[PDB]
């Protein structure tokens, strides 16, 4: 039972959809986790995620994604508490207990875990269940994020809140337009300097020239 780390080096990360096992998680092209200084894969980032039902909520990432050292998702929803109900005790689960024979499976899904593309992920970010983040957000390190982000905002803090956008709402505009994310590799090659740089007005007469 013992726990070993899974990464050779802090500079060296791993390529998500190349080693993840739980098939509830789907990730794109590119996007790694730099995970040594808590020595799990990225598996073990789901939190609570079930391998292997097909009825929960996924966790889904996009392509250009950079997830930190010990980043969490948490998944499975309530985990089968209702703070609601009486008690938030998982009565249902705990199927030892005669006297809990007569309870209520207080289980409820949130939605899915979706992680936009070109999203930067801050080392132990955690993301609570059913949160979408739009493409091009930054999450800071040790944020909590209980809200949805905006594509390209940076948020921060716990509870995690809006600090600024990376571009403005036009500049915005245009990145959603044209998702370089879905290039092909010969185009992405083509632009790389541009995309190395903060001249989406450029990149705008780049993808029209496409």
């Amino acid at each position: 039972h013992h726990m070993k780390n899974f990464f050779e080096s802090p500079f060296k990360g791993k390529i998500i959809k190349d080693h993840i096992q739980n098939p509830n998680i789907i990730a794109g092209k590119y996007s790694y986790y730099s995970g040594y200084y808590h020595g799990h894969s990225f598996d073990d980032c789901a939190r609570y995620l079930l391998p292997d039902r097909n009825d929960v909520d996924k966790l889904i990432i996009g392509s250009y994604c950079s997830v930190g050292t010990g980043a969490s998702f948490i998944m499975a929803g309530n985990q089968g508490h209702r703070y609601d109900w009486i008690s938030s005790f998982p009565f249902f689960y705990m199927n030892e207990v005669e006297a809990f024979e007569n309870s209520i499976d207080a289980f409820k899904n949130a939605g899915d875990t979706i992680i936009g593309n070109d999203v930067w992920i801050g080392g132990e970010a955690m993301i609570m269940p059913g949160i979408k983040i739009g493409d091009g957000a930054v999450i800071g390190s040790r944020a909590l994020v209980t809200k949805d982000v905006e594509p390209y905002a940076i948020v921060g803090g716990n509870p995690a809140k809006l600090i600024k956008k990376r571009f403005s709402e036009n500049q915005i505009a245009i990145l959603l337009e044209i998702k370089w994310w879905e290039w092909n590799e010969e185009v992405l090659a083509d632009a790389m300097p541009i995309l190395c740089s903060g001249n989406i007005d450029l990149l705008y007469k780049f993808y029209k020239n496409i």
